[PDB]
Order: C-alpha cells, then sequence, then structure tokens
C-alpha cells in the first residue's frame, strides 16, 4: 500500500508545487505592491500546507477556525496543461486572529491529496481501510518533505505544517509564521 | 508498485471527473445556446479523455495534431477547494479535422495523471523504472475503467480514448465521437 503516498507526493510534486513554487514570490511581491490594502502588513512569503494528519479537510477553511479568515487571491497563474487552455492555479491569502486582531497575514491551503486519502478510505471499491489512511497521511508527508529536501523550486518557498488533534489551528501556522 | 497507478486513478475521479462529471452536460448546453457561433455545429456531449499508454503528454494539444485545432472554453466552473476560495476547473473545446474541413467539435483533454507517470519515471527518487511506467499506464486506465463503470457521475458524461502508436490522434478521436 506503501506505493499510493508515494504516488501522491510524487504528483503533488509534478503537478503543482514545482510549478507554482518558482513563481510564487513574485505573486506575492506583486500582491503585496499592486493590491495589498496600503495600511496592512505584508503578505508573507512562501506557501504555507496544512497536513491534517486525519484527513480531515474541508474545502472552507475561513469557517473550520473562527482565528483563521479569508482575505484575498494572489493574482492567478495559468498556462496550458496537458490539452487545458490556460489552465488555472490560484492561491488564497488569510488572516490569521490572535486575541480577536490580526497576527499574520500568509497564503494558507490544505494538502488536497490527504482528502483524496480520506475519500479512497469511504469507497468500498478504493480496497483502503480507515488503518491504511493513517499510515498513508504519514508516509505521504515524509514522501513530500524528502521530495521538497532535494527540489530546486523550493527555495525557501513553502513549509509543511503536519498536525493531529483543545487543539488551535491559528495558533499552530503562527507558530510557523513566527519562525 | 500496483498501488501507483490505484491511487492516481482515484485521485482522477475523486479530485476531478466526480466534481465536473455532474455539471458537464449543463456547461456543454449554456455554450451551444449562448457562446458557441451561431452557422457551428452543436459542441459534443461527453468529456473525450485521451490516454496515451507512453504517457507522451504535451501541454499544446493544439500543435501536437494539426488535424486537431483549439476553438473555445466551456464556461469555468469553481468552487472552494481544500481552502482555496473559487479553485478553477476550465475545459477545452477543439474541433477535429478531415480533408482539411470540420468533421467534429468536442471537449477533449489528455488524461493529466500520465503525466505525472512519465514524470516519475524520469526522477531518479520517485525509484520507478520505464518499464514500471507502461504497466501502470495500462493499470491507471483499467482502474479508471472499472471506477467510471460503477460511477453515478458518469451518466453517458466521458470517454476514455486509451492508445498506442502512421498513427492519427484525429482519426482515433473521429472514431469514438462517431459511435
Ligand atoms: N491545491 C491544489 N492542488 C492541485 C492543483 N492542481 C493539482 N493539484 C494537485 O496536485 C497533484 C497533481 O495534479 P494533476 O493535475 S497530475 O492531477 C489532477 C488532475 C485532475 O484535476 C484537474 C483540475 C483542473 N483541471 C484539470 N484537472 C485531478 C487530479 C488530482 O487533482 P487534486 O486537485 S485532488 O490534486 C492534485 C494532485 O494531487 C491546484 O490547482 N491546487
Amino acid at each position: 500500500n506503501f506505493n499510493v503516498a508515494h504516488g501522491l507526493a510524487w504528483s503533488y510534486y509534478i503537478g503543482y508545487l514545482r510549478l507554482i513554487l518558482p513563481e510564487l514570490q513574485a505573486r506575492i511581491r506583486t500582491y503585496n505592491q499592486h493590491y495589498n490594502n496600503l495600511l496592512r502588513g505584508a503578505v508573507s512569503q512562501r506557501l504555507y500546507i496544512l497536513l491534517p494528519l486525519d484527513c480531515g479537510v474541508p474545502d472552507n477553511l475561513s469557517m473550520a477556525d473562527p482565528n483563521i479568515r479569508f482575505l484575498d487571491k494572489l493574482p492567478q497563474q495559468t498556462g496550458d496543461r496537458a490539452g487545458i487552455k490556460d489552465r488555472v492555479y490560484s492561491n488564497s491569502i488569510y488572516e490569521l486572529l490572535e486575541n480577536g486582531q490580526r497576527a499574520g497575514t500568509c497564503v494558507l491551503e490544505y494538502a488536497t491529496p490527504l482528502q483524496t486519502l480520506f475519500a479512497m478510505s469511504q469507497y468500498s471499491q478504493a480496497g483502503f481501510s480507515r488503518e491504511d489512511r493513517l499510515e498513508q497521511a504519514k508516509l505521504f508527508c515524509r514522501t513530500l518533505e524528502d521530495i521538497l529536501a532535494d527540489a530546486p523550486e523550493s527555495q525557501n518557498n513553502c513549509r509543511l505544517i503536519a498536525y493531529q488533534e483543545s487543539f488551535s489551528l491559528s495558533q499552530e501556522v503562527l507558530r510557523h509564521l513566527r519562525q
């Protein structure tokens, strides 16, 4: 079963991180210079990737924590991909609240393949148990860490936030953001 | 190694086909009614998915065959996905030429995971041989066929075009399109 998370981690790098991480600093610089509110803090460098090991991935982050609120989108990145003209890669900027006030602003999202591991564990024909899922989530993160450790597109460009669940997601992101 | 193509096929269904196939007929109907040139044929129903078993997936289809030409995009499908506000799913309409004249119009693309299998075979750290790749491409298609055969979102909504390479890609699509 090893090969499920191995494949998904390689697919996440090849099909997403290696394509968007090289251009991310320029998109954030563009946002900060031309789109960011004049009075607010600069959007932090780096893509922050949430890796819940229970593979609980809501689509709406902005509601999953009261202290994480959607602010804005980066400029879109588009390119021809496998016969799709101008396929769109979009990223969302979030404010992180601490004591009701803004403590940080960053590009934040879940690793969408963890949502796949979760769905595969639920489908009879995938032949993937809820025990397989925790082991595969750990292997997914370890494989991604190992890829990015040798990856030339990763130039201080992303931070992996792995966690297991009271737990505060905003505090967990702020701890990485403040390093 | 089985588990690489198994995972990618499940991920392609869960993360893409099960999300876009339910809404595809409505997007094509919208295109035909409101956006299609009044004088041209209706865009055919169904998403046509190219599955080259050599995993050769160019990003620009429109140049990879002189007889396949980009025409237009469908209306975009957007939704919140894993913390991405309004992630964009886009599909491209192609004309198929026969004897220099239009013989068909359809929504056409490559299965992007086959591009992943190809890249994994090229990266030393993926531990995936060019022999592994042909076997995994076949298993990817077989797994996807088996998923879609039980899939309620597939309501005569897509056609898998698997092929191995002189070979005419346009003729291969027209044969499926005319059935
Ligand atoms: N956050 C984030 N993740 C992304 C994004 N793009 C890819 N990924 C992840 O990178 C890996 C490799 O991607 P591929 O394009 S070879 O495979 C995709 C192909 C198909 O999707 C689409 C979508 C739009 N148009 C055509 N096809 C389902 C399959 C898995 O799709 P997922 O979005 S569940 O996860 C993928 C996958 O894990 C993105 O824009 N944002």
